[PDB]
């Protein structure tokens, strides 16, 4: 699976972990767009993890327990990408109606 997957990734470029995360990147600072507080270490790790997925053309799941700032992390993802990759738009977020204004 991994072999064919990594080859699928190579098509998308046109152990398991290091293979899946062949392209790496990390960042000590949060995206400068972000205001209203700072990110927690693990959130930063999560960001880096998501960034790695981006770099390796992989999709993934933020399965961190609950109430751990994923909303913020996804926002930081947006701003990260905009400050680093600079592909501003089009970016879609889909949420429950009961959570709309929490997100806004
Ligand atoms: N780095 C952070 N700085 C400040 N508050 C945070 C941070 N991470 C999480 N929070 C708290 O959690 C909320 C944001 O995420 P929340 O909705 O609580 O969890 P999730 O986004 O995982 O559902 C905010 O109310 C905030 O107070
Ligand atoms: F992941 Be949060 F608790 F919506």
């Amino acid at each position: 699976f991994l072999d064919s997957l990594s080859e699928a990734v190579r098509a998308q470029q046109n152990d398991y972990y290091e293979v899946a995360h062949r392209i790496k990147e990390k960042i000590d600072k949060q995206p400068s767009i972000l205001v209203g507080g700072t990110l927690k270490e693990y959130q930063l790790r999560g960001l880096e993890w998501m960034v790695s997925l981006y770099n390796n053309h992989l999709n993934g799941i933020l399965a961190d327990e609950m109430g751990l700032g994923k909303t913020i992390q996804s926002i930081s993802l947006i701003t990260y990408l905009y400050e680093v990759k600079k592909d501003i738009g089009p970016f879609l977020v889909i949420v429950p109606l009961s959570t709309i204004t929490n997100w806004t």
